[PDB]
């Protein structure tokens, strides 16, 4: 239907306030400029024939390629798809990848599926949408349920029709390293994180070394951001938490072994010295750092008050809402917007397309070297913003964002002002 | 949505009537590509507006699909979708090597100038280029768009493609400057003299001196009329306007009906002829009657009192699902309108051809080819009637889908 | 690699028949371009497994290659040549824009599913994607494949293609609703009859109410003796297959021993009949025999036991070179396997024009070009070994051979 | 057939040093696709004569195939298959985004003038150019072909994709003014070098003042010899040609042997030198001994008598198996053939790196990238050997292969 694509549209208007931007333009960017659609067929492993239906939205290319992942899941919109490639093309140009905006998606639930017949459909999906896909058009990625596995099928099959004419690599990104894949991408989201919040406390002039980091959540990106907000930063992690329950101990949690416990335990629950706390005793912790690193809206209205880290830096996505937003400013803490602050995952991306397209792999150094310069100039052009501005962190960020993207449409003469 | 609703409920019945596996049935109910695209102008006023383009591209199984294009301001996806299934019978029912296709444009073209025709007609094909070709979707002409917008169109893929293939046959309905085919105006018509020729046949009449009688004064009427007259030797004792019916047992001219027309505004009040209305001509006694005009016209209400041995349907629609049930209890031949009108999908398929071997035919071989064409698929609905025991409409459907379904197995995209 | 050099040493013989320069002589002894090619498949059990896959292409300076793909488990790159090579002259003897080509994989086919065996069609397609296609080389049925896997592999070729040009025109022996032609299943019987048609008439020898025997009862066996009795009005004396013959001097009914052969096996023993053995219908006074079944049927040890007036080579290679000056002596025209034959490779011709065209004939019209291309090519073939006063066969090889070698010259590869 | 033959078996004896799934290793026992191709030229006779070309793609699962193209008379397509197999790990123990491929004509090009070579260097990409190019399938030369040759094929390449692309990228081994890369002419030997001081990083040895000594004296043993001196610091006690070997425990300075060679023919009787022979060289107590001229000069029958404690093979195949097992009883070090002489390919894939990006390196660059890909090889190669306790030689196989294996799952062309 829509409304996570109204609820997109809705905070680009939003922005629209901080800048100065033609209606035309405006108009231009609340439309993705291409939608497709496509019955994706497998034969089932029972040989019948089943039609799932699959998505690839290209949002805006007035800066190049699109760029996007592809998530299977039985809830997939056209509008989650839409709405999700709106915010790459500002999320790209936020750390001035000359990129734009794409995503896609199949309904189905993957987990009915035999790996065989997940083949089967990261097939038929390329052979579905390969005309408007491409290493110059649109480069996927893995998402919700996909993953590396997925993206070495899908690379497989486009290079099969392509006729290996191209950098067929570069069709897409989050490859295995024995075909194309890129070191980095596992750390990617959380190091540019720690990147962002190392600039933060810079700007602040908070010496960071040794203070608190308190990290809501331990997936892949709550467990690395402790790990480098530790043994990177020099903080000490004295909570986290996951989707049963948050640990405190203000010694110093080792994540490692945190990670241990969770993986040999279920939990990070009960943990040696764990003072075993809420989410929102870690939200309303007196940390330095607080890195939401799970869950949307977990700082809202009714908590935002209660919130003592002196930055909340977004490693999930939406943690803060607009309420808690202004709270946060006016209490004086800095938010590192959500996709400024986990744009290291899309800039690894970009690495692992420039390694395809040249024929030449950087090295685990060489990438996180390349990912700490865009995440510091970034960072440092949205905060620049919001000072000079005088506007909040997020709108910032979509200033910095939405003017790249307006700019590159009015040199092409998409729009004429 | 409603319209793409109903079309996915007009398979499901024609399934009722043949063997088609669920596989099959699931697959042909989604169309296989939507492409929604944005389509930039800049307006005379001005002002860069981006309107909302589609293209739907239902199935491709016999061949590459083909549809028109509409410009207008109450286009959803799901009628573009709806038309495009739809398309997919058409074109199956006259068996021809495509699948259905269907374009739009939500905008209201009434005030546009050509200038922003133009250019709406150019970024339209600068959005969609990807995925049409003289090979792979074959767009056409449709609600608000006309030949001239098919040559400005046509003009702009040759220019994106580089001259390097045919890139006329990339769209129908073109001028004749520049690849578009004789035979197209009386296309309609043409084919639906031929199904009733073919009707007469099959139920053992002589058309010459019979008596017909056609609702609809426009082209499709006119042209209906006049080759009836013509080509079937029969006595035209009936014509309709809008307004309203004229009558004369021993037969009008319909070339001076026409001038009458011209004239005076209406058929009504020529010179020897009975006013009647139009729900009266339905009635007639008449060996043929074609209703050209606007839908649901013979209903559960008038179709008992239907006197026509054969019912050519010219117009889509004219005849409701209870008139159906009636007309053939009472032994009425009924050419359904997706077959009897079918001339038209018919000779733009002929300019494809002309245009994909650069070599164009004359009237005389349109019209020759044409009635080979709709010849048998006439015979092939018919029989398909009989030897199934349902009615007509029906039967043209078990036909379309038949087809579509056999190439989708021979391809091996459903094994069942 | 046996076959390949038989076949080059067929090359050498009928070079002694024309002027041509060594230069041409051996361009025409090698394969243009020769791919082998992995062509994996995931087993129903999930296993992988990697066949091997051969395309050749002898030579495509008449126009693209055309010719099949074989199945089988003794499939090897010396047969695959050897046929692309006779490909060349049987495209040529018969006149159609084309040269040689042809294929195969190693494979038992009997021991792969239905699901597997569209796998290595798929596969096959997806292997050697890069050198076929519509104007390069197209391919075909042969050894244990059908339209079912035709279907297939232009199915994944349209896949990769992108549906950018005429994909239906990759290969033929399609089914009817992608594209195949009517006039298919009995292309080469029919193509026979007319050969022998045109024998008869250079014999002056009126052919209704004579005898004709035919060895084999497979389809081309089955409708040879169909076609000359219904078409040329002959009468069918005797039949035969694998477990022996059947004689009926008054004439026996082709439809009637299939139902018996289908019924029991073979045509023996069939009521209606008496039985003899295979080298008895080989020695019958008729005046066609039509060998349609193995190779070598006729050779030294019986060859002047043959009383046919005409001997139509239905099978490929039934007659040996020794058999040839025999039956030549003895005054019995051959109409030399490629040639008699012919029709088969004709009508898939036909059907890529059907194809790159985008328009389909009728069973009649498929007939009456195929009349007149084996009719052109009997002449010919018959005029040549009367003017050069040389076997049939000599004069089929030079006609051939005589084209291949002009078109060479005309593009300058070979200089004289 | 043989060289093929025992490509496979020692891939099969690979797979007894790894975890390898059998579909893998069948997979891996086949070339995926191999072209044969007619290549005709116009002598300077003006006489047409048409050569026998191959290409193989063994395995693309890494990237793009690399590899060289050879002009000898007996040349095979076993051999070109067996060394198209063997390219495969050699860009794998190297870590290069390439699989292996080989090309290859029968010809003897001593026979061909120049304007006749660049004939058939341009018939050549005619007759292949749909299986290769900057993506697909990358050439070099080999045997009696030379960057002149490149730069013919390069630019007849480069004339049929009319310039649309990096044609550039489409052949290595370049002249530098078209696309050539800096450090070509020396790269195999450069990087024997690095390999040689990592191996001796590896054992403990300083090479400073240590002796070396170097079979065969074309650029590969020349480079060696005054890299190894330069470089290295080492004193090169002995070198050799065909002729025989010179020896001098004091030192002899690469340049001057060269050029006494160049004025001689031979290095025999340098001044200061004691001819030996060969076989005396290679017995040579020395810190390192380089075989840079033929295969299997190592062997059973001798390899008890060496006294190296490096055995660098620069050459490839110097060392046989037995040879492999008794020198490795000994302590001695070997340095794999495809490891030591990779340097070449190595510098093969920076200058198509070079092309595709439009950006030249220098000297000090090309350099410097070649001693990481080269070290990090080495010592990879090395710890394989040590942790699971093998010949270096099957741990370069182990690395080699167990990279094209993952790859191949990774794109899940093998299951398992």
């Amino acid at each position: 239907e829509i409304d996570p694509f109204e609820m997109a549209v809705k905070q680009l208007e939003r922005a629209a306030q901080y800048m100065d931007i033609s209606e035309e333009a405006l108009e231009w960017l609340k439309k993705p400029m291409r939608i497709v659609e496509v019955s994706v067929p497998i034969e089932m492993d029972d040989g019948s024939v089943k039609v799932f239906t699959g998505f690839r939205v290209q949002h805006n290319w007035a800066r190049g390629p699109t760029k996007g992942g592809i998530r299977w899941h039985p809830a997939e919109t056209l509008s989650t798809v839409k709405a999700l490639a709106t915010w790459m093309t500002w999320k790209v140009a936020v750390v001035d990848l000359p990129y734009g905006g794409g995503k896609g998606g199949i309904i189905v639930n993957p987990k009915e599926l035999s790996e065989r017949e997940q083949e089967r459909l990261a097939r038929a999906y390329i052979r579905a949408v390969y005309d408007v896909i491409g290493p110059w058009t649109d480069i996927p990625a893995p998402d919700v349920y996909t993953n590396p596995k997925i993206m070495g099928w899908m690379m497989d099959e486009y290079e099969t029709i392509m006729r290996r004419k191209g950098p067929a690599f570069g069709v897409i990104t989050g490859k295995p390293l024995s075909i194309g894949g890129s070191l980095g991408r596992g750390t990617a989201t959380a190091q540019g994180a720690i990147f962002t919040i190392r600039e933060a406390a810079k700007a602040l002039g908070i010496d960071l070394k040794g203070k608190k980091i308190a990290v809501q959540g331990y997936g892949n990106a709550g467990y690395y951001t402790a790990k480098l907000a530790k043994e990177q930063l020099g903080m000490t992690v004295v909570a986290v938490s996951d989707s049963r329950g948050g640990i405190y101990n203000p010694d110093g949690l080792d994540p490692d072994e945190v990670l241990k416990w969770k993986r040999e335990h279920g939990s990070v629950k009960d943990f040696p010295g764990a003072t075993n706390i809420t989410n929102e005793e870690l939200l309303e912790l007196e940390v330095d750092v607080l890195a939401p690193a799970a869950i949307e809206e977990v700082i809202t209205e009714k908590n935002a008050d209660n919130i003592k880290a002196k930055i909340v830096a977004e490693v999930a996505n939406g943690p803060v809402t607009p309420e808690a937003d202004d709270i946060l400013r006016e209490k004086g803490i800095l938010q590192i917007p959500d996709f400024l602050c986990n744009a290291g995952g899309v800039t690894v991306s970009y690495f692992e397309w420039v390694q395809n397209i040249n024929g030449y792999y950087w090295t685990e150094e060489e990438v996180r070297e390349k990912l700490d310069k865009k995440m510091t100039k970034a960072f440092w052009e949205v905060y620049n913003t919001h000072k000079d501005k005088n506007i909040h962190m997020r709108d910032a960020a979509y200033v910095v964002a939405v003017s790249r993207v307006y700019q590159a449409m009015k040199d092409r003469g998409w729009v004429k002002k």
